C-alpha cells in the first residue's frame, strides 16, 4: 500500500488509472461517433495511451530513485503534444474543409516550448532564460488561435462545433500555462513540479479529449 | 492454493475475478445496446476495470503484509464513485432530456463522505466523528435522490427507466449502507473490515452495472 | 519441456490451452448471431474465460506442491457454475419468454452441490456423507429439467432450440456426473482426482458452450 | 542479440514471430468475409495463435536446455491438427451442403499419425516402426480426399471453393509429407529436427490459413 | 529515468512507442475504410505491430550489452520488408485489377538487399562489396518501379491513388536510401548505425503505412 506522506505518489499511481480509463473510454467510443470524427476519438486515445505507457515508467522511476524523470517526461510530451495539435486539425476537418496551414504554426510553436523547457530543466542556459523562451513560444501559441486559418474556418462550423473550438483554445490558454507554474515551482521543489505535472496531464490530456468526445457525440446523433 | 482460515484472502480473490468477469462482459455487450445507452455501458466497465486493477495491488498488499490497504482502498473510491453517479446522469440522458444538475449535488456529498471516511480510517479527526459525518453526507445522498432534478425526470420517463431508476436508488440506500457497517466493525477488526468492503464492490459494482444493462438492453430491444 | 510420467501435468496444461481457444472463439464468433443470442455466447466465454484464468493458478500449485489445489477448484466453480445455469435461462429467453423461476431452483441444487462438495475434500462431515449429499443435490438438478418452467417452456422453442436443450440436460445428466467419479476416486488419488477434473471441464465447459454457439448459428441464420 | 551460429534458434524466433502476426491477420480480417465463412477464418487464428503459444514455451526450452521439446511439440499438434481438419467441413459447409462424415474419417487417421509419432519419438515401440505406421496413416489422409464425402461436396461447389479446396488437398500433400522427413532426418538429428518442424508449421499453419482467407474474401466481394 | 549522454537509447525508447501507437492507429482506423482497403491496413499494422515487438527485444541488448542487435535487426526486416511489398500489391487491388507479377521482381530484389547486407554486417564477403551489391538491389527496385506492372496498373487508378503510389514510390527512393547511409556510417560507429536505423523505420514503416492510411480514407469516403 502506497505511502500518505508523498502527494506525489499518490498523483502518480491516480493518474495513471485515469489515463488507462480515459484510453479504453476514447477507443470504445467510437462507436457512438460518425466516420468522419472517429479519427478524432482515435488520437485522443493515442495520447492518453502514449501518456499511460509513460506515467508507468515513471511511476517506477520515483518510487526506485526519488528524482523527477525529466527524460522520461519531455520525451512523453515530444511524441503527445503533436498529436493534441492534430486534434485542431481533425476537428475542423470531420467539421469543415480546411487546408491545415494553421498546423504548422502552432506545431514549429510547440516544438520550441518543449525544446527549450528540456534544455532548463537538463541546466542548459540555465532556468531562467528557458522560462522566458518557453513562455514567449507558448505566447505565439495564443496568437495564432486568436487570428489564423482555424479562426476562418471554425466561423463556418456549426456551434456546436464552435464551442469546442473555444473550449480547446482555452485549454490551450488555462491548461498550458499551468506547466510553467511547475517550472516555476520546481526550479524558482521536485516534490511539487512532478505533482503539478501529474495534475496538468489530467486536464490537458483527458478534458482535452472529453471536448473531442463530447462534440462529436453531438454531431453525429444528429446524421444518425 | 489459497488459504481456507482466512476469509478475507478469499474475497480478495472472488471478487477480482468477478470484477475482471464483470469488465469484460459489460464492454463486449454494449452490441446489444442502441447508441444512447453504449455510453452508459461502457462507464460500467471503467468502474469494475478500475475496481479491478485497484483489487489486484489490494490482494498483493494482504499477503506481503496482513494490514488493510486503505490507500489504495480509497484511491479506487475517489475514481469509480464519480463514475457511478455519471450513470444516474447517463440513463436519463439515454432516455430523457435532463440538464444534469441533480450530477453536482450527489458528486459534491458523494467526495464529503470518501474525504471524510479516508480520513477517519488514517487517524485524523478520531474515527467516531468521521463515522457521524460520512453518515450525514450519506443521509445528503439520499434527500436529493427523493426530491431532485433526477425525480423530475425520471417522471417522464419509460416505465422501464423508471424502474432501472428506483432500483439503482435503493442500491444507494441499502448497498452504500453496508460500507458504514464495515466501518463501525474494524474501528467501534481489519480481517472483518475488508471482508465487507470485498463484499460491498460485489453489489455496488456489479449489481449497479447489471441494472444499466438490463434497462439498456430492453429499451434497444424496442427500437430494434 | 514437460513431463511425461505424470498424465495430471499434461491435463492441467493440455486443458488450460483449450480454455483458452474456446474464450477466444466464443467471444469472436458473436459476430455470426442475432443480437438476442450475443449474450448467450458471451457468458459462454466468461465460464472459460474465469475457468481459464484458474486453471492457470492451478497449474503452478501442482508444479510448486504437487496436491489438489481443492480451494483454487472449489472457488472457480462457484462463480462458473451459476453462469452455466444461466445458459438455460438465456436460450429460453433468446428463443421463446420465459419468466425465470427454474433457473432460483437449479441455482439453489448446484450451490449446494458445490458447498458439501467442497466440506468433504476439506475434511467437514467425513467424505462418505459429502458424496451423498452431493448427489441428493445432483439427483434434484435432474429432476427439475425434467420437468419444470423450462421443460413448459422448451416445449414452445423452435426444433433447433429443443434439440440444444435436450443436449444440455445430457451435458447436466453424464457430464456433471463425472464429477461425483473423480471424488469417488480421489478419496474412495490426488493424481486420478485432479485428471479426472482436468477432462471434466473440458465437457462440461466446452462442449456445453459449443451447443449454444451451434443453436445460435443455425437460428441466427434464419432470420439473416 | 540471437546467436547466429544455431538456425535453430533463430527458426524458433522466426516462426514464433510469423504465428503472431497470423495470428492478429485472420482475427482481423473477418472484418472482409460474410458470415458464412467467419467462422472458418476463426479456426485459422486458433490454430495460429495455440501454436503461437506454444512455440513460446518451445522456444524458452530450446535455450534453457538445448533438447528437443518433444512433449510441448505433439500436445500442440494433438490440439492444431483436428482444429485444421475443420477446415475442411467448415469450407464446404459456407459453400455448400454438407453432412461431414469425412471429417471422421481424416480425424482418425489424424489421430494415428500423430499417437504413434509422439510414441517413436519417445522410444516406444522403436522409431522404425512408428516411421512406417505413421506414414500409413498419412497414406490413409490422402486417399479419403481423393475418394470421400468431400470430393462428392467439392464436386457442386464454386470454382473458386474447388481451387482452395485442391490447394488444401495438396498442402495435406507436400506440407505434411514434410514432417516425416524431420521425423527421418531427426532419428535416421535434433537441431535438423527441430529446424524443419519450425519451417512445417510455416506452411501447414500459415499458408493453410492464408487459403482459406483469399477464398473466403473472394466469395464474400462477390456477394457484398 | 534514461540517460542523456547516448541519443541511441532515447532513438530506441522513442521509437519503439511510436511503433505501438502506429500499430493501434492503423488497427483502429480500419472503420474509416472501405472492406477494399481493410487489408492494407492490417498489412501496416502488422509491419508496426512486428517491428514493435522487435524493437522491444533490442532496446533491452542495447542496454544489457551495448552491441549492435545485428540478428534481431535483420530478422525483422526479413518479416517486414516482404509485407511492405505487399501494400504495392494490395493498394493497386483494392483500386485497380492487377495480376502481381510486379511483386515477385520487387521482392525477389529487396531479399537480395537483406541477405548481402546481413552477411557485411557479419563479416561475410567484408563490407565493401556488400555495399555495392546491396546498392545494386536497391538500384533494380527502383527501375522496376518506374518501369513494371505497377507503372501499367497506376495508369488506370484513380488520381488519388496515383499520387499515393508516387509517394510510396518516392519513399523507396528516399527513405530505403538511408539504410545504405547508416550502414557507411556504422562501417565507413554503432551509436550512429543504430540511430540511423532507428529514424529510418520512424519513416519507412509508420510513414509509409500513413500513406495507405489517407488514401484509403479518401477513397472510402467517395463510396460512403
Ligand atoms: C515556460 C515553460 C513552458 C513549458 C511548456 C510545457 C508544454 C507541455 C505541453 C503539454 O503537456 O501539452
Ligand atoms: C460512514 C462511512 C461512510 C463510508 C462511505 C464509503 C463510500 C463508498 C462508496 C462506494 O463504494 O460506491
Ligand atoms: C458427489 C460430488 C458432486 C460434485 C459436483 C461437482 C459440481 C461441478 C459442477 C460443474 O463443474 O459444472
Ligand atoms: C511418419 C511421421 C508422421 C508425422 C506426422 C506429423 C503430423 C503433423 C501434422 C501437422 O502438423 O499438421
Ligand atoms: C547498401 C545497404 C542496403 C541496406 C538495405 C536495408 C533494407 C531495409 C529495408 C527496409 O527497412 O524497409
Amino acid at each position: 500500500d502506497l505511502d500518505a506522506s508523498d502527494y506525489t505518489g499518490v498523483s502518480f499511481w491516480l493518474v495513471t488509472a485515469a489515463l488507462l480509463a480515459s484510453t479504453v473510454f476514447f477507443f470504445v467510443e467510437r462507436d457512438r461517433v460518425s466516420a468522419k470524427w472517429k479519427t478524432s476519438l482515435t488520437v485522443s486515445g493515442l495520447v492518453t495511451g502514449i501518456a499511460f505507457w509513460h506515467y508507468m515508467y515513471m511511476r517506477g522511476v520515483w518510487i526506485e530513485t526519488g528524482d523527477s524523470p525529466t527524460v522520461f517526461r519531455y520525451i512523453d510530451w515530444l511524441l503527445t503534444v503533436p498529436l493534441l495539435i492534430c486534434e485542431f486539425y481533425l476537428i475542423l476537418a470531420a467539421a469543415t474543409n480546411v487546408a491545415g496551414s494553421l498546423f504548422k504554426k502552432l506545431l514549429v510553436g510547440s516544438l520550441v516550448m518543449l525544446v527549450f523547457g528540456y534544455m532548463g530543466e537538463a541546466g542548459i542556459m540555465a532556468a531562467w532564460p528557458a522560462f522566458i523562451i518557453g513562455c514567449l513560444a507558448w505566447v505565439y501559441m495564443i496568437y495564432e488561435l486568436w487570428a489564423g486559418e482555424g479562426k476562418s474556418a471554425c466561423n463556418t462550423a456549426s456551434p456546436a462545433v464552435q464551442s469546442a473550438y473555444n473550449t480547446m483554445m482555452y485549454i490551450i490558454i488555462f491548461g498550458w500555462a499551468i506547466y510553467p507554474v511547475g517550472y516555476f515551482t520546481g526550479y524558482l521543489s521536485a516534490l511539487n513540479l512532478n505533482l503539478i505535472y501529474n495534475l496538468a496531464d489530467f486536464v490537458n490530456k483527458i478534458l482535452f479529449g472529453l471536448i473531442i468526445w463530447n462534440v462529436a457525440v453531438k454531431e453525429s446523433s444528429n446524421a444518425g
